Parts: C-alpha cells; structure tokens; sequence
DNA sequence: ACAGCGGTTGCAGGT
DNA sequence: TACCTGCAACCGCTG
C-alpha cells in the first residue's frame, strides 16, 4: 500500500535521454519502497480504422511499444498499454493507483496542447504533482520565439542566429535500475482480465493487414541506436554529407532514415546531434548548414519553432505564414496522383514505394509535391497532406505541413519559377529507371530512352515492351510541358493579389 | 526608403 | 567534372 508514479508515454518512446522517465525513476530508488512505477502508452482502441493511419504505422508502434516493453522489462519494470481515451482514463487510474506524480514529454501540436492542458488542470483539481520535459526537440520552442521578441523566425539563417546562443541540455543515458520494486497491486481493471495492459499484438494494432510492406524499417529504440551508429560509423561520409547531392532514386537509401525513429522519439534528436558534432570536430573537412547533416536536425528544430506559434500549421485557411492560393478542386486527378497513376513513371515509382514501404526520399518526396501543386495537377498541399500523413512512418504534423508548404511556394520558400519535372528530375540520378523498374514493373522492359516518358514510344513498340499505354499502364493525366507554365503564371496572379493586401 | 543580397535540393544547353 | 548562363523574378532581411 504505497503511491504510484506515472510516466506516460506519447512521443518519446525510449529509456536514453528521457529526463521525463529518468524523474521517475530517480525519484523511486532515492526513495526506496515507498512508491510504485507505472510507465504508461494510452491507447485509444476506437481509432484503429480511421483511414489516416496506414497499416505500415501500426506495424511501426506495435514494434515500438513491444521494445519499450523489453527495455523496462530489463530496468526491473514493464510497460502498461492502458486502453481507452486520457479523459475518461486518467481519473480513475489517479484514484485507484493513488497517484503523487504524472511526468511526459512536450509536445508543441495542438490536439495535444489542449488535451494535456485538460489533463494538467486535473492533476492540480486531484493533487497529482506534474513536471513537464522539452526533449522532443534540442531547442525548446518557446524560448527560440521568446529570444526572437515574441515572434517565430521565418527565415532560416536567422533561426540559425537566434539557437546558436542558447544553451544545449545534458544528454541523459538510461534510467536507474529500480530497487526492491514488486510488480505494483492489480487495479480493477487487472483483477478482471490480468493481461489487460500489455502490448497489443500484431492482430490488436494492425486490422488491415494486406496494406503492410516489406517491415524495411523495424520499430523501437534499439533499431534507432543500431540504425544511427550504422550511418555514423563511415565519419567521411557524415562530415561531407550534403542533402542535394543525395539520390532520390536510389534503390537503397541514399540518406539515413532516422525520421520515423526521431518521430516517434525511439532516437533522442539530442543524442544524434552530440554524436555529430564529436564527429565534425574529428573530421577537418566538413559540411555546413543548411546541407549538412547537422544542418537537417537544425532545419527539423526549424519548422517544429514555427509551427508552435501557428495552430492552423496543417490549413491554408487562418495560417499567418501560408499564402493563399486558389486551389483547385479535382477528385479525378487526386485519386491517380493517391495510387501512382498519374501516368508519369517517375512520379508513380515513387508513390507506390510510399505506399507499400513508408518512406520516401526527401527529394522523392519533393518531386511528387511539386507535381501535384503548383507543379501540375494544381491541387491543394492539405490533400497531399492527408496521403502523407496516411502513409508515412516518419508522419510529423509540423515537418509534413512545413515541408508542403515550402513546396507549393506557399511559405519559406518563394521562387516558384523553379518547377520540378517529372520527367527530367530523375534522370540525372537513375539514369537507367532502375528505381522505375522495381516501383512500376509494368514498364520493366522499357528502354532508358524513353522508361521516363513512354507517351515517346509507338504501338509496336507497347507491344514489344508487353506494356501497351491505356491497359497496363495509364495514360498521362496532363502534359506537363503545357500544365507548368499556365501554373507559373497561377501563381504570379495569387502573389500579386496577396500584396494587395500587404 | 527602396535597392541589393542570399536563399537545403529547376531545366536546358553548354563547355 | 562540376561548374557556367540564359529563362523570370519570388520573398525576407539588412542597412
Ligand atoms: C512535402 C514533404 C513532406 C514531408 N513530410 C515529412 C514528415 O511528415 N515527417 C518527416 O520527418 N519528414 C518529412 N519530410 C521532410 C524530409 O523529407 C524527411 O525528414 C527526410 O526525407 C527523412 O529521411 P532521413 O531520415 O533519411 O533524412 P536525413 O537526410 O537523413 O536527415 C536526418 C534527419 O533530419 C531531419 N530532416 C531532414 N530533412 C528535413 C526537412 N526537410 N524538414 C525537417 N526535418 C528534416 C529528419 O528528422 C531526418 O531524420 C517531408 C518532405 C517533403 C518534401
């Protein structure tokens, strides 16, 4: 008959550098046998099929949270899958495991700014003790906007200007091991089923499964730790890393996909950016921002600051950053552009790995935004933004609206005369299509002359490539060579407009 | 005040 | 190779 201590997991799914957890846990055995640890994941069952969640995503959690568990297991605790909404949770789980203190990682988005607010005044209304932790992010928010006078910086050399004279946190290792710690009384919920919070089996999470992948991308902290000194170990390659010189066709990454697992917070964005600079200090000749290495955590920390300060981040509508745009409607040109069939190889091999893998390259990524936007098809980037958010692993609510909002020319960046092609962009890279073969094999047989733009090749031809335009593979859905240009313009007439205004 | 400047990752054509 | 200019000319930041 002791008190509970709670660490609820949200983000930052790991032991190593979580301030947040180590509270907890420090707290216990400096005080020993007077307390319980629960660290909690609140799961909400209902939002299983809701479609902005690809199968691959639940993949991703179900492995991370079956880590988390094993790597608890090992500092002589567990964790606890609680099942339902905070709202109705907390209040009982506050009562029957007589809670004296809830810790968590901050999270700057506004679904849950709202929602842990409505959780912290509740800790106050119970008298549950609450201390909050910024290691999401190197920097913390809040103060960057604050050490800019109140005011987000849109520009990213100034942003450079502003953290650079702040101060960078300790990085934490792992938590203390907890001593003379009994598995913590069974509540009301465990006495009725005890395996009631463990960690949801494939079957639990994943409903859909014939939407899963090739699992490329293992879930969890010790596939983050093992994935990151993998990419540091070649110190040549990380100190003259540069983010353009990066292939966005190459059939194994050409850059480190560490996204889901700072995503999720399975890698501490501290911890990575440490281990970088011991290695540029060792490395003479290295690369700076924006394109280093360094320099994408940086650009990471970047849109996280601005998107704070903006509720309406992820709209057109209400964004104080977002120039609007009068985008046009086309559910045609959507649901092609959705499944790669848009009749642009390149743009299609790029699309379907999205779907079935859950990455793309960045630059991958970029060229399949411009095509849809300002690019091509001129639809909105909150459409493409669904797609996204549906089916990346690395799904980041500020990174994923910043980066489309970059794209379309709508915030950040402004030389919108800079198109894309879909047909050029690829080449220089993949000169082969052997990115183009694997993702759209339809076109497998297709020469390099003409496997980026087969509307090039006549009928016998189709035939001899057993790929024949309007059955195995679409037609293109526009001519980009026409669509471009009327849309340079669409874009000129809506940045005259919004000056009209400023 | 308005103009010069640099700005993660364009394309084509060229040396 | 990894640069070069042309195509039009965008923005925010700085003084
Ligand atoms: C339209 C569009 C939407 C995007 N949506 C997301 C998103 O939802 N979530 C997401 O994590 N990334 C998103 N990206 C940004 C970027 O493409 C990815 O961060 C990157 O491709 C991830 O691969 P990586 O880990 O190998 O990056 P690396 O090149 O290896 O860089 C390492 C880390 O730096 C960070 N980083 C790199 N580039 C960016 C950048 N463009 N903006 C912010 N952080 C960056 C990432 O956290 C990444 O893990 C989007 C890009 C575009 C063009």
């Amino acid at each position: 008959q002791r008190s509970t201590l709670v660490h609820w997991f949200r983000k930052g799914l790991r032991l190593h550098d979580n301030p947040a957890l180590s509270h907890i846990f420090t707290a216990a055995n400096a005080a020993p046998g007077r307390y319980f640890v629960r660290p909690i994941f609140i799961l909400d069952p209902g939002i299983l099929d809701w479609m902005q969640v690809g199968a691959n995503r639940w993949r991703f959690l179900q492995q991370t949270l079956e880590d988390l568990d094993n790597q608890l297991r090992k500092l002589n605790s567990r964790l606890f899958v609680v099942r339902g909404k905070p709202a109705e949770v907390f209040p009982r789980i506050f009562k029957s495991w007589r809670v004296e203190m809830l810790t968590f990682e901050t999270d700057i988005e506004p679904y849950s700014v709202t929602r842990d607010a409505a959780v912290q005044k509740l800790a106050k209304a119970e008298g549950v003790r609450v201390e909050t932790h910024c290691s999401h992010t190197i920097y913390n928010p809040e103060l960057v906007i604050a050490k800019n006078l109140g005011k987000a910086p849109i520009t990213y050399q100034k942003f450079l200007g502003i953290v650079e004279q702040l101060k960078v946190p300790k990085v934490l290792g792992v938590p203390e091991k907890l001593k003379n710690m009994p598995t913590p009384p069974k509540d009301e919920v465990e006495q009725k089923d005890s395996a009631a919070y463990d960690c949801p089996t494939m079957k639990q999470l994943v409903k859909r499964p014939e939407e899963l992948g090739p699992n490329k991308f293992p879930g969890g902290e010790t596939e983050a730790l093992r994935r990151m000194e993998e990419s540091l170990k070649d110190e040549i390659w990380v100190a003259r890393f540069e983010k353009p010189n990066t292939a966005p066709n190459s059939l194994e990454p050409s850059t480190t996909v560490l996204s889901p697992y700072l995503k999720f917070g399975c890698l501490s964005a501290r911890l990575f950016n440490q281990k970088l600079k011991e290695i540029i200090k060792r490395q003479p000749k290295h690369s700076q921002p924006p394109v280093s290495l360094i320099g994408q955590l940086m650009w990471r920390e970047f849109y996280y600051t601005v998107a704070a300060a903006e509720p309406n981040f992820d709209r057109m509508l209400g964004n104080v950053y977002c120039m609007q745009i009068p985008w046009q409607e086309h559910p045609d040109h959507l649901e092609a552009w959705t499944h790669g069939r848009t009749g642009y190889p390149f743009i299609d091999a790029i699309m379907r790995q999205l779907r079935q893998e859950g990455w793309i390259h960045h630059l991958a990524r970029m060229a399949v935004a411009c095509f849809l936007t300002r690019g091509d098809l001129w639809i909105s980037w909150e459409e493409g933004q669904r797609v996204f958010e549906q089916l990346l692993l690395d799904q980041d609510w500020a990174l994923n609206a910043g980066n489309w909002m970059w794209l379309s020319a709508s915030a950040f960046f402004h030389q919108y005369f800079r198109v894309y092609s879909p047909v050029a962009f690829g080449k220089k890279t993949d000169p082969q299509g052997h990115y183009i073969r694997k993702y759209v094999p339809e076109l497998s047989k297709y020469p390099a002359g003409c496997i980026y733009e087969p509307w090039k090749a006549s009928l016998v031809d189709q035939r001899a490539y057993g790929c024949v335009l309007g059955t195995d593979y679409p037609h293109r859905i526009v001519k980009h060579e026409v669509v471009h240009k009327e849309n340079i313009k669409r874009m000129g007439a809506a940045y005259k407009v919004n000056r009209e205004v400023r």
